[PDB]
């Protein structure tokens, strides 16, 4: 009816938009069950506690599982939504090849259990993440929505494209159903206050935070997955974007469900895509440290280059990235600066 | 003295593979909900109270639930399996399409919990029922096991393949794994005795049995989906093979496994494809009656012509379809004739 649910909300991603739902007007009801986020002293997760000292405004939250249906069904019952944006999952974090029936469990079984709850009562509006994995290796770039999909390397990306069909397939069954893919690039960067960000546990296997451990000192050098692709310098080439707009993405969302568009698909992308070696330039610059790297082997099943077509989002959604390369590296800088061990121990 | 676990053992397939299992000397435990089986007259299905009688053999059943977690942790804490044979799941009465997750859950969902309940008790050979709807719309025929997978039409046959993928994933990340994918083309036929067989309640979706209802005297007339195809006569082309030969695959699947063969994935199949007439034709026949049919329009989804390649089943699993058109459809008309509304509870 008026709330709005947030599965995975204390997460990376899913805070940042919390934090712009609460700016933004909207009411959020969040869940999560903690296995990837940060404890606070308190109810909440620190990432929320922060958020709701940020923008002075309650966030509503339940610790719980997606995979618990009796937890489910209570929160249902208990609360009225009107939509859900589903941020819980498990992340490949290079993982996901040697575990795949957690994969499976929590992305698929959790997700199809959502579906149904939702179905039940009636909430048939969903915003979902997918990412720019689902597309496999690029056939041409930038990628639009049209680019072919599935046929992914890993258990993690084959879970998203499963994902997309199983709500695809949802949608046309069921007109009333309104559902949002966003298919996400590369996020990075954090809320310009520097209270909140990537929260890591253990040796980060994305570039951006290993970036920035080894700026803070925390690392002794970057490990670059091989400078011998098709790039013009060789190293690997993605399309990294603001978390900031990407949780922007998902209130234009928001409002796209309101038209009762049934399933549609899009890229949360800035079309412009950074090599490894530009990234580690301007987070020197940002950070005014030296960020020492070392060549070595391409890591297995990496892509050379991956960056968004932005045109759909643009004129669907009416939405599109502002931030860049130096606002993000700032930004990732002053969380990771300030906050030298993420959210806690 | 270990144990293989029937998944939906009482329904068409599994029954007929818990008959040639006991026959073969392996010791089965067999679950089923009765999602799409009869209730025999006493605990057991009507269909495994048979398979009892003409094995001379026990059957060892639990009603039971594939998405029930708490049965199957204490099915699976109690016995010792060697193997699983996953037969569990919906399938379509044309269905799929308007129920997606009803599917995404019992096939998906309830494999993931199987999947997840075998590794957690040390059991990780498995044999998989799947379907020759994977490939999806033909490329080009016949299907061999390289031809593109995925692209499905309907929510079936994409739970079908998103399961394969499962299982090939799992495979890859751990090589302790061993499971065989039997990629079933159009089952037909029953067990030579005539006492069990398939047993669709109301309308039949599928051909074979509404032909066989129409020359029982059941139904008026067939009614044939299309005759506008590109195919010799116009009407669709599928791959028919006997429910016995299929079930026998399934035994040699278990021999497969026993190999240490890591995941490997066959086509049961007889790589002859026959039309809806020859059908007809065929069953008119065996059954030494008339049977006429209507052509009506087309059914959505249906695919002009699919046949199997089933030279790598024979190669590598040492299996082949042994029986051909006729007895399949003799064994169909035995069954269909002594049991003119299928199962029933002993009088
Ligand atoms: N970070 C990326 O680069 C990226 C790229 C593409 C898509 N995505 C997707 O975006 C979403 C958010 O990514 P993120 O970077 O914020 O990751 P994250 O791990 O920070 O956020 C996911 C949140 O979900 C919670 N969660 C996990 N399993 C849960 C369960 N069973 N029940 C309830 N909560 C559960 C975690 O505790 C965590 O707080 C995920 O679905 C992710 O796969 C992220
Ligand atoms: N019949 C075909 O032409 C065909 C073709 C391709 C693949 N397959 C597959 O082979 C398998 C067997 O098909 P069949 O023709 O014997 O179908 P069937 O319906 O006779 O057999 C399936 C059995 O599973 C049981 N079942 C369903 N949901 C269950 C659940 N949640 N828990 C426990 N038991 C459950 C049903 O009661 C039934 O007895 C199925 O997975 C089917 O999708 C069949
Ligand atoms: O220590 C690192 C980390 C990354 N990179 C390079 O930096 C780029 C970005 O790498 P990320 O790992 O941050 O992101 P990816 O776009 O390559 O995404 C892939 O890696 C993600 C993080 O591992 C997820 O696993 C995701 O499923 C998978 O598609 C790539 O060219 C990568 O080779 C390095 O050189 N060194
Ligand atoms: O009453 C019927 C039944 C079938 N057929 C035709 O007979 C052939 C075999 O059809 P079946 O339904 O027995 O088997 P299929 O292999 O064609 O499977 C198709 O039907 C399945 C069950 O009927 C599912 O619907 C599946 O999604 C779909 O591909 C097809 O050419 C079909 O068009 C008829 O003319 N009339
Ligand atoms: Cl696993
Ligand atoms: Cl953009
Ligand atoms: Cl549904
Ligand atoms: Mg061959």
């Amino acid at each position: 009816a008026e709330k709005v649910l947030v599965t995975g909300g204390a997460g990376y991603i899913g805070s940042h938009t919390v934090l712009e739902l609460l700016e933004a007007g909207y009411l959020p009801v969040v869940i999560d069950n903690f296995h990837n986020a940060f404890r606070g002293g308190g109810s909440l997760p620190e990432s929320l506690r922060r958020v709701q000292e940020l923008t002075g405004r309650s966030v509503e939250f339940e610790e719980m599982d997606i995979l618990d249906q009796g937890a489910l069904q209570r929160l249902f019952k208990k609360y009225s939504f009107m939509a859900v944006i589903h941020f819980a999952g498990l992340k490949a974090m290079g993982e996901s090849v040697q575990k795949p029936l957690d994969y499976y469990r929590v992305n698929l079984t959790g997700t199809i259990q959502l579906l149904e709850i939702m179905k039940a009562h009636g909430v048939k509006n969903l915003v979902f993440s997918s990412s720019a994995t689902v597309y496999g290796n690029p056939q041409y770039l930038p990628l639009d929505e049209a680019h072919p999909t599935g046929g992914c390397t890993n258990p993690y990306g084959k879970s998203k494209f499963f994902i997309e069909e199983m709500i695809r397939d949802l949608c046309q069954a069921d007109k009333t159903w309104n559902v949002v893919l966003l298919r996400y690039f590369n996020p990075t960067g954090a809320h310009a206050s520097g209270c909140i960000g990537e929260d890591p546990q253990g040796i980060p296997n994305n570039l951006m935070p290993y970036v920035s451990q080894v700026a803070i000192g925390r690392r002794e050098a970057l490990n670059v997955f091989g400078n011998d692709y098709d790039t013009e310098d060789g190293t690997g080439v993605r399309d990294y974007i603001h978390v900031v707009d990407l949780a922007k993405g998902h209130i234009a969302a928001l409002r796209k469900l309101k038209e009762q568009c049934g399933c549609r698909i899009y890229n949360l992308g800035t079309g412009t895509g950074y090599s490894v070696l530009q990234m580690v330039q301007a987070m020197e610059k940002a950070s005014g440290k030296k960020i020492p790297y070392k060549v070595v082997a391409r890591r297995e099943g990496d892509v050379a280059a991956c960056y968004a077509n932005p045109s759909l989002a643009q004129e669907e959604l009416g939405w599109t990235a502002a931030l860049g390369l130096d606002r993000m590296c700032e930004d990732l800088w002053r969380w990771q600066k300030q906050n030298p061990s993420g959210f806690g121990t």
